């Protein structure tokens, strides 16, 4: 339940929001979080849920905090406090100047250059999966495409066997949406337990895979340590297994419910890139933050050192003061504003890989199965957390309206 209110917190700023189980969850997870943006709610509130933590509710506040790493440190970036204290992935748990040097190395395995070179394989995997489903006329998109497409692309790049997916997927989820069987520390260590033997074997006999590059990598001329590689590889695992997988579900759900917007893409393919950006805004899904490094007065609110402050990357784009008709999906929006991939020194290094994956999915799915919808009488349940997702997305379509395309 609720944590006792700290001495310095004003009772008029208390809004008991629960990020792992928001009250208005059945209306759609993004809709649940938007309640923090209704007229009466202040720009910065305090929830007593999950141990108690501040919550910036507007883009202006969120963007500001992410830029000011001096007052807002990534050292303890997650809610609750035990999860953030135990979290030490690189570069996410570091602030500049220390974190900068590690980004370049990560870019060596997921940056635009590597992505450009993966295009052929990515499109090839997307098409096989889709054509594999096209004749059945149904599928549960979460397990049939959303998880396999991105995860297999990563497992491949990482030189990790596909049979290890179920185990790894489970562990990453305990970090973003814990079912209660594991603490944050336990899941993290279980992941490290998996990676350690591999980072050691890749440093003895390195291959060309992602982990080999990282384990034998150099940051600012000096060679990376075994511990650092572990912490960096753990972050890459989470990105390939619980980011795009969740996003594709939100996107296909919307498309399933809006024959209008899909038709807009089928008829005018060139706008798919722009459509992707708008879908990333409307269905943003990440929510992490920072921890106060000192007593600081922020927008009239007294914050004390050690206070945690959630800065939901998902809210900036939904903020009416940033986009005129927030909950409306308009592919022709002239200035699609958002912070879906973060803001500041920690801007997502995988976003380029993310976009190609989203764009390839839209182009290769719409080209084969243009007509489809939500299964008969199914009510789509969303899941909330550090990274929100879709519990299940069963779809259906008439095989006769589909077309077998050749890649
Ligand atoms: C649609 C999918 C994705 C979303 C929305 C997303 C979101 C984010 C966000 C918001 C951050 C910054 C968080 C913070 O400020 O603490 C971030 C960091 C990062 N992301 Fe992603 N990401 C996505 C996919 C990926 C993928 C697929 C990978 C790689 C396989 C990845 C790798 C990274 C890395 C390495 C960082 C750390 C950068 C740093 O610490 O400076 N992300 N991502
Ligand atoms: C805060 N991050 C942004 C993308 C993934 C997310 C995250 C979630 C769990 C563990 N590490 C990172």
């Amino acid at each position: 339940n609720l944590a006792p209110l700290p001495p310095h917190v004003p009772e008029h700023l208390v809004f008991d929001f629960d990020m792992y189980n928001p009250s208005n969850l059945s209306a759609g997870v993004q809709e649940a979080w938007a309640v923090l943006q209704e007229s009466n709610v202040p720009d910065l509130v305090w929830t007593r849920c999950n141990g108690g933590h501040w919550i910036a509710t507007r883009g202006q506040l969120i963007r500001e905090a992410y830029e000011d790493y001096r007052h807002f440190s990534s050292e303890c970036p997650f809610i609750p406090r035990e999860a953030g204290e135990a979290y030490d992935f690189i570069p996410t748990s570091m602030d500049p100047p220390e974190q900068r040097q590690f980004r370049a190395l990560a870019n060596q395995v997921v940056g635009m250059p590597v992505v450009d070179k993966l295009e052929n394989r990515i499109q090839e995997l997307a098409c096989s999966l889709i054509e594999s489903l096209r004749p059945q006329g149904q599928c549960n998109f979460t397990e049939d495409y959303a998880e396999p497409f991105p995860i297999r692309i990563f497992m491949l790049l990482a030189g990790l066997p596909e049979e290890d997916i179920p185990h790894l997927k489970y562990l990453t989820d305990q970090m973003t949406r814990p079912d209660g069987s594991m603490t944050f520390a336990e899941a993290k260590e279980a992941l490290y337990d998996y990676l350690i033997p591999i980072i050691e074997q890749r440093r003895q006999k390195p291959g060309t895979d992602a982990i080999s590059i990282v384990a034998n990598g150099q940051v600012n001329g000096r060679p990376i340590t075994s511990d650092e590689a572990k912490r960096m590889c753990g972050l890459l695992l989470v990105g390939g297994l619980d980011t795009v997988v969740n996003f594709l579900s939100f996107s296909m759900e919307f498309l399933a419910k809006s024959p209008e917007h899909r038709q807009e893409l089928i008829e005018r393919p060139e706008r798919i890139p722009a459509a992707c950006e708008e879908l990333l805004r409307r269905f943003s899904l990440v929510a992490d933050g920072r921890i106060l490094t000192s007593d600081y007065e922020f927008h009239g609110v007294q914050l004390k050192k050690g206070d945690q402050i959630l800065l939901p990357q998902m809210l900036s784009g939904l903020d009416e003061r940033e986009n005129a008709c927030p909950m409306h999906v308009d592919f022709s929006r002239q200035k699609v504003s958002h912070t879906t991939f973060g803001h500041g020194s920690h801007l997502c290094l995988g976003q380029h890989l993310a976009r190609r994956e989203i764009i390839v999915t839209l182009k290769e799915w719409l080209t084969r199965i243009p007509d489809f919808s939500i299964a008969p009488g199914a009510q789509i349940q969303h899941k909330s957390g550090i990274v929100s997702g879709v519990q299940a997305l069963p779809l259906v379509w008439d095989p006769a309206t589909t077309k077998a395309v050749h890649h």
